[PDB]
């Protein structure tokens, strides 16, 4: 859930950071 920790991005492929969920699309959030 939280986007600052991740600091992934989702797009044409699944969340590359373990754990990271793109339930904040364009990026994945950390729990």
């Amino acid at each position: 859930g939280s986007i600052p920790a991740c600091g992934e991005s989702c797009f044409k492929g699944k969340c590359y950071t373990p754990g990271c969920s793109c339930s904040k699309y364009p990026l994945c959030a950390k729990n």
